[PDB]
Protein backbone atom coordinates (compact mmCIF):
# COMPACT_ATOMS: atom_id res chain seq x y z
CA UNK A 1 0.00 0.00 0.00
CA UNK A 2 1.20 3.52 -0.74
CA UNK A 3 0.43 5.12 2.54
CA UNK A 4 3.61 7.06 1.63
CA UNK A 5 1.64 9.72 -0.24
CA UNK A 6 2.79 13.27 0.56
CA UNK A 7 6.25 12.32 1.65
CA UNK A 8 8.91 14.12 -0.48
CA UNK A 9 9.58 12.59 -3.83
CA UNK A 10 12.09 12.68 -6.69
CA UNK A 11 12.17 11.73 -10.38
CA UNK A 12 14.79 10.49 -12.84
CA UNK A 13 14.09 10.19 -16.60
CA UNK A 14 16.07 7.97 -18.96
CA UNK A 15 15.39 8.91 -22.59
CA UNK A 16 17.03 6.01 -24.41
CA UNK A 17 15.68 3.41 -21.97
CA UNK A 18 12.27 5.09 -22.31
CA UNK A 19 11.45 5.02 -18.57
CA UNK A 20 10.82 7.31 -15.60
CA UNK A 21 11.88 6.18 -12.13
CA UNK A 22 9.90 7.72 -9.24
CA UNK A 23 11.39 7.63 -5.71
CA UNK A 24 10.14 8.61 -2.24
CA UNK A 25 11.82 9.87 0.93
CA UNK A 26 11.71 7.04 3.48
CA UNK A 27 13.40 8.44 6.57
CA UNK A 28 16.71 9.79 5.20
CA UNK A 29 17.00 8.17 1.75
CA UNK A 30 14.72 7.86 -1.28
CA UNK A 31 13.50 4.40 -2.29
CA UNK A 32 11.87 3.40 -5.56
CA UNK A 33 8.11 3.80 -5.57
CA UNK A 34 7.44 2.62 -9.10
CA UNK A 35 8.64 3.34 -12.65
CA UNK A 36 6.72 4.12 -15.76
CA UNK A 37 6.91 3.60 -19.56
CA UNK A 38 7.54 6.69 -21.71
CA UNK A 39 5.31 6.22 -24.78
CA UNK A 40 6.63 9.31 -26.62
CA UNK A 41 9.36 11.89 -26.59
CA UNK A 42 10.75 13.69 -29.61
CA UNK A 43 13.91 14.95 -31.27
CA UNK A 44 15.61 11.85 -29.83
CA UNK A 45 18.79 12.37 -27.83
CA UNK A 46 20.01 15.83 -26.75
CA UNK A 47 18.65 18.98 -24.99
CA UNK A 48 16.56 21.96 -26.13
CA UNK A 49 17.93 25.28 -27.51
CA UNK A 50 15.73 26.99 -30.17
CA UNK A 51 11.61 25.58 -33.49
CA UNK A 52 13.84 22.83 -32.07
CA UNK A 53 11.83 19.60 -31.78
CA UNK A 54 13.93 18.24 -28.91
CA UNK A 55 12.83 17.25 -25.42
CA UNK A 56 14.90 18.91 -22.63
CA UNK A 57 17.70 17.42 -20.50
CA UNK A 58 19.04 18.66 -17.10
CA UNK A 59 14.61 21.08 -12.92
CA UNK A 60 12.21 22.07 -10.06
CA UNK A 61 8.41 22.26 -10.20
CA UNK A 62 6.26 24.02 -7.53
CA UNK A 63 2.82 25.11 -8.90
CA UNK A 64 3.38 24.98 -12.54
CA UNK A 65 1.08 21.92 -12.61
CA UNK A 66 -1.99 24.04 -13.39
CA UNK A 67 -3.45 22.11 -16.34
CA UNK A 68 -3.40 23.60 -19.91
CA UNK A 69 -6.46 22.61 -23.04
CA UNK A 70 -3.81 20.60 -24.84
CA UNK A 71 -2.59 18.13 -22.28
CA UNK A 72 -3.80 15.88 -19.47
CA UNK A 73 -2.25 16.50 -16.10
CA UNK A 74 0.72 18.41 -17.43
CA UNK A 75 3.69 18.95 -15.09
CA UNK A 76 5.65 21.95 -16.36
CA UNK A 77 9.36 21.29 -16.18
CA UNK A 78 9.85 25.08 -16.06
CA UNK A 79 12.18 25.30 -19.04
CA UNK A 80 14.06 27.52 -19.49
CA UNK A 81 16.06 27.05 -16.23
CA UNK A 82 19.01 29.12 -14.99
CA UNK A 83 21.44 27.14 -17.19
CA UNK A 84 19.14 27.25 -20.21
CA UNK A 85 18.85 31.02 -19.74
CA UNK A 86 22.88 30.35 -22.62
CA UNK A 87 17.26 28.95 -25.34
CA UNK A 88 5.61 24.72 -22.25
CA UNK A 89 7.63 21.57 -21.95
CA UNK A 90 5.79 19.02 -19.89
CA UNK A 91 5.51 15.63 -18.41
CA UNK A 92 1.98 14.47 -19.31
CA UNK A 93 -0.14 11.47 -20.32
CA UNK A 94 -1.03 9.89 -23.68
CA UNK A 95 -1.22 12.97 -25.91
CA UNK A 96 0.61 14.26 -28.94
CA UNK A 97 2.96 17.13 -28.11
CA UNK A 98 5.96 19.03 -29.48
CA UNK A 99 8.66 18.30 -26.90
CA UNK A 100 7.07 16.89 -23.83
CA UNK A 101 7.46 13.47 -22.23
CA UNK A 102 4.39 11.31 -22.73
CA UNK A 103 3.36 8.65 -20.24
CA UNK A 104 0.42 6.30 -20.00
CA UNK A 105 -2.61 7.96 -18.45
CA UNK A 106 -2.50 5.44 -15.60
CA UNK A 107 1.14 6.45 -15.08
CA UNK A 108 0.64 10.20 -14.98
CA UNK A 109 -2.29 9.70 -12.56
CA UNK A 110 0.04 7.92 -10.12
CA UNK A 111 2.85 10.43 -10.56
CA UNK A 112 0.84 13.64 -10.41
CA UNK A 113 -0.86 12.55 -7.18
CA UNK A 114 2.43 11.86 -5.39
CA UNK A 115 3.96 15.12 -6.47
CA UNK A 116 0.96 17.22 -5.41
CA UNK A 117 1.07 15.10 -2.29
CA UNK A 118 4.66 16.05 -1.54
CA UNK A 119 3.90 19.70 -2.45
CA UNK A 120 0.92 19.88 -0.13
CA UNK A 121 3.15 18.72 2.77
CA UNK A 122 6.15 21.01 2.81
CA UNK A 123 8.54 20.12 0.01
CA UNK A 124 9.44 23.52 -1.46
CA UNK A 125 10.31 22.06 -4.87
CA UNK A 126 10.25 18.63 -6.44
CA UNK A 127 13.46 18.22 -8.40
CA UNK A 128 13.49 16.24 -11.68
CA UNK A 129 16.68 14.89 -13.31
CA UNK A 130 16.33 14.42 -17.07
CA UNK A 131 19.14 12.40 -18.66
CA UNK A 132 19.66 11.18 -22.29
CA UNK A 133 20.48 7.70 -20.96
CA UNK A 134 21.53 5.63 -17.96
CA UNK A 135 24.95 7.11 -17.31
CA UNK A 136 27.16 4.08 -16.75
CA UNK A 137 30.55 4.50 -18.44
CA UNK A 138 29.37 1.63 -20.67
CA UNK A 139 26.80 3.98 -22.21
CA UNK A 140 29.00 7.05 -21.80
CA UNK A 141 31.62 5.49 -24.05
CA UNK A 142 28.86 4.74 -26.51
CA UNK A 143 31.38 9.87 -27.07
CA UNK A 144 31.99 11.97 -30.21
CA UNK A 145 28.42 13.27 -29.86
CA UNK A 146 27.81 17.03 -30.11
CA UNK A 147 26.32 16.58 -26.63
CA UNK A 148 29.26 14.66 -25.07
CA UNK A 149 30.38 17.64 -22.97
CA UNK A 150 26.82 18.15 -21.79
CA UNK A 151 29.59 14.71 -18.89
CA UNK A 152 28.08 17.60 -16.89
CA UNK A 153 25.20 15.26 -15.97
CA UNK A 154 27.13 12.09 -15.10
CA UNK A 155 27.99 13.60 -11.64
CA UNK A 156 24.25 13.98 -11.05
CA UNK A 157 23.38 10.44 -12.09
CA UNK A 158 26.38 9.24 -10.06
CA UNK A 159 25.50 11.20 -6.90
CA UNK A 160 22.06 9.62 -6.73
CA UNK A 161 23.00 5.98 -7.41
CA UNK A 162 25.57 6.33 -4.63
CA UNK A 163 23.75 8.37 -1.95
CA UNK A 164 20.08 8.13 -2.96
CA UNK A 165 19.68 11.87 -2.40
CA UNK A 166 18.62 14.50 -5.04
CA UNK A 167 21.80 16.40 -6.16
CA UNK A 168 22.47 19.96 -5.05
CA UNK A 169 23.04 21.61 -8.43
CA UNK A 170 23.92 25.07 -9.80
CA UNK A 171 29.24 29.82 -15.40
CA UNK A 172 27.14 28.13 -18.07
CA UNK A 173 27.89 24.73 -16.60
CA UNK A 174 26.18 22.44 -14.09
CA UNK A 175 28.03 21.62 -10.86
CA UNK A 176 26.92 19.41 -7.91
CA UNK A 177 28.22 18.58 -4.38
CA UNK B 1 -11.80 16.74 -19.55
CA UNK B 2 -10.64 17.41 -15.93
CA UNK B 3 -8.57 20.45 -16.64
CA UNK B 4 -10.43 21.78 -13.58
CA UNK B 5 -8.01 20.31 -11.07
CA UNK B 6 -6.94 22.74 -8.35
CA UNK B 7 -10.10 24.77 -8.59
CA UNK B 8 -11.89 25.08 -5.17
CA UNK B 9 -14.13 22.27 -4.23
CA UNK B 10 -17.08 21.38 -2.01
CA UNK B 11 -18.60 18.08 -0.89
CA UNK B 12 -22.08 17.05 0.21
CA UNK B 13 -22.80 13.56 1.51
CA UNK B 14 -26.23 11.95 1.59
CA UNK B 15 -26.45 8.90 3.91
CA UNK B 16 -29.93 7.75 2.93
CA UNK B 17 -29.31 8.11 -0.79
CA UNK B 18 -25.84 6.52 -0.36
CA UNK B 19 -24.01 9.07 -2.49
CA UNK B 20 -21.40 11.83 -2.37
CA UNK B 21 -21.72 14.85 -4.67
CA UNK B 22 -18.45 16.62 -5.50
CA UNK B 23 -18.62 20.17 -6.79
CA UNK B 24 -16.02 22.51 -8.22
CA UNK B 25 -15.90 26.28 -8.50
CA UNK B 26 -16.64 27.47 -12.01
CA UNK B 27 -16.52 31.25 -11.75
CA UNK B 28 -18.97 32.47 -9.11
CA UNK B 29 -20.67 29.14 -8.26
CA UNK B 30 -19.89 25.43 -8.05
CA UNK B 31 -21.04 22.96 -10.67
CA UNK B 32 -21.36 19.22 -10.14
CA UNK B 33 -18.10 17.61 -11.13
CA UNK B 34 -19.15 14.04 -10.58
CA UNK B 35 -20.88 11.98 -7.87
CA UNK B 36 -19.97 8.72 -6.30
CA UNK B 37 -21.63 5.74 -4.56
CA UNK B 38 -20.99 5.31 -0.82
CA UNK B 39 -20.37 1.57 -0.41
CA UNK B 40 -20.56 1.45 3.42
CA UNK B 41 -21.23 3.70 6.39
CA UNK B 42 -22.47 2.60 9.76
CA UNK B 43 -25.06 3.11 12.48
CA UNK B 44 -27.40 4.59 9.86
CA UNK B 45 -29.16 7.82 10.41
CA UNK B 46 -28.14 10.67 12.74
CA UNK B 47 -24.92 12.35 14.07
CA UNK B 48 -22.12 10.90 16.16
CA UNK B 49 -22.04 11.50 19.90
CA UNK B 50 -20.39 8.82 22.08
CA UNK B 51 -17.39 6.51 21.50
CA UNK B 52 -19.57 3.44 21.35
CA UNK B 53 -21.89 5.14 18.82
CA UNK B 54 -21.53 3.15 15.65
CA UNK B 55 -22.59 6.39 14.02
CA UNK B 56 -21.08 8.21 11.09
CA UNK B 57 -21.13 12.01 11.48
CA UNK B 58 -23.60 14.62 10.17
CA UNK B 59 -22.95 18.34 10.15
CA UNK B 60 -20.74 20.90 8.45
CA UNK B 61 -17.01 20.17 8.41
CA UNK B 62 -13.77 21.55 6.83
CA UNK B 63 -10.79 19.72 5.39
CA UNK B 64 -7.17 21.03 5.29
CA UNK B 65 -4.15 18.68 5.67
CA UNK B 66 -6.25 16.05 7.33
CA UNK B 67 -5.02 13.86 4.42
CA UNK B 68 -2.08 12.77 6.48
CA UNK B 69 -2.12 9.00 5.87
CA UNK B 70 -3.49 6.76 8.73
CA UNK B 71 -3.67 4.54 5.73
CA UNK B 72 -2.18 2.14 8.28
CA UNK B 73 -5.90 1.19 8.30
CA UNK B 74 -7.58 2.90 5.34
CA UNK B 75 -6.97 3.89 1.68
CA UNK B 76 -6.85 7.60 0.92
CA UNK B 77 -8.45 8.78 4.14
CA UNK B 78 -9.78 12.30 4.38
CA UNK B 79 -10.44 13.01 8.04
CA UNK B 80 -13.64 15.00 8.42
CA UNK B 81 -12.15 16.53 11.55
CA UNK B 82 -14.74 15.38 14.04
CA UNK B 83 -15.31 16.70 16.59
CA UNK B 84 -16.14 20.14 15.11
CA UNK B 85 -17.18 23.32 16.94
CA UNK B 86 -20.74 22.08 17.30
CA UNK B 87 -19.71 18.56 18.31
CA UNK B 88 -17.36 19.88 20.99
CA UNK B 89 -20.03 22.27 22.24
CA UNK B 90 -22.19 19.18 23.03
CA UNK B 91 -19.16 17.34 24.39
CA UNK B 92 -19.20 14.49 21.92
CA UNK B 93 -16.16 12.27 21.60
CA UNK B 94 -14.77 10.68 18.54
CA UNK B 95 -11.70 10.56 16.39
CA UNK B 96 -10.62 9.04 13.09
CA UNK B 97 -13.83 9.64 11.20
CA UNK B 98 -13.11 9.40 7.52
CA UNK B 99 -14.09 9.54 3.98
CA UNK B 100 -12.05 6.74 2.48
CA UNK B 101 -11.95 3.93 -0.06
CA UNK B 102 -13.07 0.32 0.09
CA UNK B 103 -11.91 -0.58 3.61
CA UNK B 104 -13.69 -1.87 6.74
CA UNK B 105 -14.26 0.91 9.30
CA UNK B 106 -16.49 1.97 12.21
CA UNK B 107 -17.61 5.56 11.75
CA UNK B 108 -16.55 6.31 8.22
CA UNK B 109 -17.95 6.66 4.75
CA UNK B 110 -16.49 4.11 2.39
CA UNK B 111 -16.26 4.81 -1.30
CA UNK B 112 -15.02 2.65 -4.10
CA UNK B 113 -11.31 2.86 -4.67
CA UNK B 114 -11.90 4.39 -8.09
CA UNK B 115 -14.13 6.95 -6.36
CA UNK B 116 -11.76 8.06 -3.66
CA UNK B 117 -8.94 8.39 -6.23
CA UNK B 118 -10.93 10.98 -8.12
CA UNK B 119 -12.07 12.83 -4.96
CA UNK B 120 -8.75 12.95 -3.13
CA UNK B 121 -6.87 14.35 -6.12
CA UNK B 122 -9.37 17.18 -6.58
CA UNK B 123 -9.20 18.04 -2.94
CA UNK B 124 -5.40 18.09 -2.71
CA UNK B 125 -5.61 20.02 -6.00
CA UNK B 126 -7.79 22.73 -4.47
CA UNK B 127 -5.62 23.07 -1.32
CA UNK B 128 -2.43 23.27 -3.34
CA UNK B 129 -3.94 26.37 -5.02
CA UNK B 130 -5.13 28.58 -2.16
CA UNK B 131 -8.46 27.27 -0.82
CA UNK B 132 -8.03 27.40 2.98
CA UNK B 133 -10.68 24.74 3.58
CA UNK B 134 -12.80 22.35 1.66
CA UNK B 135 -16.25 22.51 3.27
CA UNK B 136 -18.01 19.14 3.68
CA UNK B 137 -21.73 19.06 4.40
CA UNK B 138 -22.91 15.70 5.70
CA UNK B 139 -26.66 15.26 5.67
CA UNK B 140 -28.89 12.29 6.65
CA UNK B 141 -30.81 12.63 3.37
CA UNK B 142 -31.59 15.19 0.72
CA UNK B 143 -33.43 17.75 2.78
CA UNK B 144 -36.55 18.37 0.77
CA UNK B 145 -39.66 19.07 2.88
CA UNK B 146 -40.89 15.79 1.38
CA UNK B 147 -38.08 13.90 3.18
CA UNK B 148 -38.23 16.22 6.21
CA UNK B 149 -41.86 15.11 6.63
CA UNK B 150 -41.07 11.42 6.22
CA UNK B 151 -38.77 11.96 9.20
CA UNK B 152 -40.81 14.05 11.62
CA UNK B 153 -41.09 12.13 14.85
CA UNK B 154 -37.32 11.46 14.70
CA UNK B 155 -35.26 12.25 17.81
CA UNK B 156 -33.18 14.44 15.54
CA UNK B 157 -35.87 16.52 13.87
CA UNK B 158 -34.36 19.52 15.62
CA UNK B 159 -30.81 18.66 14.66
CA UNK B 160 -31.72 18.04 11.00
CA UNK B 161 -33.85 21.24 10.98
CA UNK B 162 -30.47 22.92 11.70
CA UNK B 163 -28.99 21.40 8.53
CA UNK B 164 -31.85 21.99 6.11
CA UNK B 165 -30.98 25.74 5.87
CA UNK B 166 -27.52 24.75 4.67
CA UNK B 167 -28.79 22.18 2.17
CA UNK B 168 -31.31 24.83 1.11
CA UNK B 169 -28.76 27.65 0.72
CA UNK B 170 -26.73 25.49 -1.62
CA UNK B 171 -29.47 24.24 -3.97
CA UNK B 172 -30.54 27.88 -4.13
CA UNK B 173 -27.19 29.73 -4.58
CA UNK B 174 -24.71 27.02 -5.45
CA UNK B 175 -22.32 28.57 -2.94
CA UNK B 176 -21.06 26.75 0.19
CA UNK B 177 -23.15 27.84 3.20
CA UNK B 178 -21.64 30.27 5.61
CA UNK B 179 -22.28 28.31 8.77
CA UNK B 180 -21.30 28.82 12.38
CA UNK B 181 -22.23 27.47 15.76
CA UNK B 182 -23.95 29.91 18.13
CA UNK B 183 -25.17 28.27 21.32
CA UNK B 184 -24.82 24.67 20.43
CA UNK B 185 -26.65 25.39 17.24
CA UNK B 186 -25.67 25.77 13.62
CA UNK B 187 -26.81 29.01 12.09
CA UNK B 188 -26.64 29.49 8.35
CA UNK B 189 -25.86 33.01 7.30
CA UNK B 190 -27.61 34.83 4.59
CA UNK B 191 -27.00 38.50 3.46
CA UNK B 192 -28.64 41.71 4.85
CA UNK B 193 -30.60 44.47 2.99
CA UNK B 194 -27.98 45.85 0.49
Amino acid sequence: KQQLMGSPVYIQIFKEERTLDLYVKMGEQYQLLDSYKICKYSGGLGPKQRGDFKSPEGYSVQRNQLKPSRYYKAINIGFPNAYDRHYYLMIHGDCVSIGCYAMTNQGIDEIFQFVTGALVFGQPSVQVSIYPFRMTDANMKRKYSNFKDFEQLKPGYDYFEQTRKPPTVSNGRYVVS
